[PDB]
This record gives C-alpha cells, structure tokens and sequence, in this order.
C-alpha cells in the first residue's frame, strides 16, 4: 500500500476513534452465559438507528504457553460482570496495510449485536465467520460493523480464531496432539457457545445462520462438513468460496520445519524438536516469516498460503477433517440444510496490483499448466498429460493470439472460485436429503462506497466487482459514509441485508418486499439443470443463466477420463 494511503488510513482511524466515542451511548446493560455475566451497551449509528453490543466475550482459554498450536479449551469462568464494552486484539497478523505485525494470541472472543435483548420472539441468528486467506482478519467493529444489518430484526455474531501458523501448524507425530487445525477447531467452540447462550440475546437456537466471505465461506463450509458440527446450525450461505476451492486446504506437515529453521533452529528434522523450538519462539517472530515459508516450486503450483486447513494426520476426539473435503461431501450433515451459495461478476480483478507488479505472470498462460488441477498434474509441470489439459484451459481464457492480463484474471475467476463451486454442487446433488441451494452472482459496482480489502489491493479506480466487493453492503467500516436514502448504494444494503435476513429467517432468498424483486421467479438448482440459474443482483435483480457456464464446462471436461475425481 503507497504512502498516500498510508495516511489517510491513519487519518481514518483517528477519524473512527472520535465517531466512535459519539456513538456510543450511557445505556449499559448486562447479559447471562454460561461463563459469567457480561456487559454491554447500546450504540447509535450514522442511520441513526442503535443496537445493543457485547464485544470480548470469551468462548475459550487464551492459546497461550503450552496450550500453542493445540485445539482450545473451555475458558474460565468469572462470578462477577466482565465487561465487553470494548473489543479485545486480534489474532497475530501481519497489519496489511502498516505491514508491521499485530495482534495478540490471546484472541478467542466473539461479539454479539441485537437491536433489541427482549424481542417477543426469538430471532433468526447470523453468524459471520471473517475471511482473509486464514492469515489475517478480525471482528473488530471499523471491519465488521453491524450498522446495517441492525436495520433488522436478528441477532448478528461475529467470532475470531487463530491465524497463520499459530492456527494451522500441523505435525504428524500422534504423541504431540499438533494434529492441525486447531483454528477450525476455535470456530467448531464458538458455534457450540452460541447454540448454548444465544438465547440470552433473544436468539433462536433452533434457526442459526452461519455465513462467510472468501475463507470464512471456506470455513462456514467445514462447519457444514465435519461431524463436530451436526445440527448446529440450519441455514448455511458461501460468498466467493467453499472447501473444494484449491487455497482453501493444504498438506502442510513438512513446513513447520520449514519455518523453524526460517527462525534459526538447527537441528534435524523431527517433529518433537521442531515443536518444542516453536513453542519458545516469539509469536511476532513466526508471523514474520510465515510469507517466506513457500518453495517457488510451491508457489508455481499454486499454493496460496504454508498455513491452513489440512486432512489431519491422525483422529482425535477433537479432529475436525479427518479426510479431504471432497471425501467429506459424501456423509456431510451440511448437504442437508437449506444453502445459498455465489460468486461476483469478476472475482480475479482482484489481482490487478499483483499482475502489475509481477507481468511475467501473464506468460503462465502460454501452456497454462500451472492451473490444472493438481490432482491431475505433476509437481514438475511438465508431463505430457498436463500439457493438453493446460491447452484446454487456455482455450477458455485466452481470447487471442496473445494472452492478456484480463485473461489471467479471468482465469482466475475460474481456478479459484467457479470451477470450485461447480465441483461442489455437482458432488452435494449425489449426497443430500434434497434440500435446496440457491445462487446468487454479485454484479454491482460502486467507487462511492468502499471497504479496505480496496485499500490493500491498490483497486481504487478499477472498475468491475472484483472478490471482496460484496462485502461494503453487509457491514460498516471506517471508510463507509452515511448514504443518501435514494442512492444506488443505499439500495444494494437494503437488498443485500434483506436477502440474506430474509434466507436466515425461512431457508428462502426471495422476499416480495425487497425491492426490485417483484418479476424475479428465483427456483433452487436442481441435480437435472444443464445450465445453472442465479440471481445477478447489479442495480436490477434479475434471474439469468450463469455467464459463466460455458467455461465452466471446458474445466470439467478434463476430468473426462477421471470421473471418479470430479
């Protein structure tokens, strides 16, 4: 990120701090959990609407010493009134805008809002699950402000989990009980304390919503998928991903060694002294160096993070993915409530800056044998096999005689979210009671209104919707602004928080008093559709054939011969 907006982000954060503070308000109140009372307050908005809020409510004990890099455990209890008045740290990350490292390992809280803590009925509750590559992000309010969905009449939860190597190292040696995971496991502990106690803010335990962006809808899909899970929840939405996609899992038990020895560990390579080397390191310093952790070779291939969500070595009572996603599809309780999935217009634009700074990425898709599916292809690239299935996916990006950055990033549209989705659908038809999955395809665009993943990919100016852009319409943030009422932005939150209140409340998107849906006939896919339906929301909703399908079917077809692993 440039100097530029350096300082203006620092301008808005001071900005954040004052408004804040006007924000807040004298009406204190104090809540039951399991765990102890809590106190929170009510907060006002820029709409002027308010809600009630309850932020650093532990759901375990802080991961600290010896409980590093190990599934969470049940946090103490207190006997007085802890205040939740004010947000706790974040996971330990690297700050994508300073670059400087942040955060805390003591960050398993969550957060809860509500407009009202007795409402005659008990709501509908949503929780979101945070993306950011399982490396960075939080649940702090100048991210993920409730401010809209607050317009609603829903309980909203927003939990943390580790990050990074701190989350996700994994090791093979069943004796060191480092089997992986452990922050999915910190999710599968959240998703059971709000079942338990969400009934003390006026939700219902018996209508829970869980939804995420990006790696938090990679996330809300393993909640879907692993037994630990089973009837927690009932309604499950995906936005730009799901556990199928290729950077939301990887086998990454040989790169604690790896980092170790970024760290200056000398030694041999045997999980036992690796651990015990990572368990003295300074949090700070392995978060450093995890962006160091990757081979080039890794990296060629397509690997997008050392850290995250593995098939764990061995099972434990605790074990949240005890085999690959796709295998978990097929007895998955998830398959059988209601599900609404989606993508946006251009995911891939997202990677302008990066095609600027590095162009000879544009030659990868002279062979494209890079983007086959690994499964398909060779570490080396260069089998003969790999070759004819990379020149069937340059058929289906590459529009002319010379590959283009738009058509590496229309690719990537593909390889990292499409592709991904149709695999899943395809797989769930084979394995669910029939309940219904609805699509959406995010195609609205806005400069007036932003949120700070445009920041951090330098795309202020770049015109389309690119992977992230939703997100401005669901919550607040620091760089939001009060919006006319008869704005085209105005309108999208209206929509996008309607639909997604209205899907948590009946396991159905469509609502006749959202406006601009009075012509849409918006019917589940079914395991019989040739050709895919969604709704493409942009300043009109409207019910069309996935743009995408034609290029969807050229990825599947390299799978001709392999069936089996489709």
């Amino acid at each position: 990120v440039s100097l530029m907006e350096k300082l203006k982000w620092k301008i808005k954060c001071i900005e954040n701090k004052f408004l804040n503070y006007r924000l807040t308000t004298n009406e204190t109140v104090v809540a039951e959990t399991e765990y102890g009372k809590v106190k929170g307050v009510k907060r006002l908005t820029v709409y002027d609407d308010s809600y009630y809020s309850f932020e650093g409510i532990p759901y375990a004990q802080p991961p600290v010493g010896e409980l590093r890099f190990k599934a969470p455990q049940r946090p103490t209890p207190w006997a007085g009134v802890r205040d939740c008045c004010n947000h706790k740290d974040k996971s330990v990350q690297v700050d994508f805008i300073t670059g400087k490292v942040c955060g805390s390992e003591d960050c398993l809280y969550l957060s809860v809002y509500t407009n009202n803590l007795n409402p005659e009925t008990k709501r509908p509750v949503l929780v979101y699950i945070h993306g950011g590559g399982f490396i960075i992000g939080e649940n702090h309010r100048d991210m993920y402000g409730p401010d809209y969905f607050i317009k609603k009449d829903v309980v909203l939860i927003n939990i943390q989990y580790r990050l990074g190597a701190l989350g996700f190292l994994s090791l093979n040696s069943e004796d060191l009980n480092v089997p992986g995971n452990a922050g999915l496991k910190d999710q599968v502990m959240a998703l059971r304390w709000i079942k338990n106690n969400c009934a003390n803010f006026g939700g219902n335990p018996d209508n829970i919503t869980v939804f995420g962006e990006s790696a938090g809808a990679a996330s809300t899909h393993y909640m879907m998928l692993t037994e630990q899970t089973r009837g927690l929840f009932h309604r499950g939405i995906l936005m730009s991903g799901n556990a199928i996609c290729p950077w939301a899992n990887t086998q990454c038990q040989h790169r604690a060694f790896t980092l170790a020895k970024l760290a200056g560990y000398k030694g041999e390579d045997n999980d036992k002294d690796v651990l015990e080397f990572l368990m003295k390191a300074k949090p700070q310093d392995l978060i450093k160096l995890e962006e160091k952790v990757l081979t080039l070779e890794e990296r060629t291939n397509k690997v997008m993070f050392p850290f995250g969500p593995t098939v764990e070595p061995y099972q434990t009572a605790d074990c949240v993915l005890p085999k690959h996603p796709r295998e978990m599809v097929k007895t998955a309780w998830g398959n059988s409530i209601p599900t609404m999935m989606g993508n946006t217009s251009y995911e891939g634009l997202f990677f302008t800056s990066i095609l600027k700074q590095m162009p000879l990425l544009v030659k990868e898709l002279e062979t494209c044998v890079n983007f086959v599916p690994s499964e398909l292809a060779d570490a080396e690239r260069t089998a003969p096999e790999t070759l004819e299935m990379g020149a069937k996916i340059k058929k289906a990006h590459v529009t002319g005689e010379t590959p283009t950055a738009d058509n590496f990033m229309d690719l990537c549209s593909h390889f990292y979210f499409w592709f991904p989705m149709h695999r899943l659908l395809q797989l769930r038809f084979n394995h669910t009671s029939g309940t219904p999955v609805y699509l959406y395809r995010f195609d609205f665009d806005s400069e007036d209104l932003i949120n700070p993943y445009r920041i951090m990919r330098s795309g202020r100016g770049v015109k389309g919707v690119s992977h992230t852009d939703e997100l401005t319409y669901f919550f607040w943030n620091q760089l939001a602004k009060r919006m006319p009422k008869e704005s085209r932005e105005y309108k999208t939150i209206e929509r996008m928080t309607g639909i997604w209140t209205q899907f948590a409340t009946t396991g159905n998107p469509y609502s006749n008093e959202i406006e601009g849906m009075e012509n849409v006939s918006w019917d589940p896919i079914e395991k019989s559709d040739e050709v895919y339906k969604c709704l493409n929301i942009s300043d009109e909703l409207k019910m069309i054939d996935v743009p995408e399908m034609g290029k969807i079917k050229q990825w599947e077809s390299m799978f001709e011969k392999h069936r089996d692993l489709f």
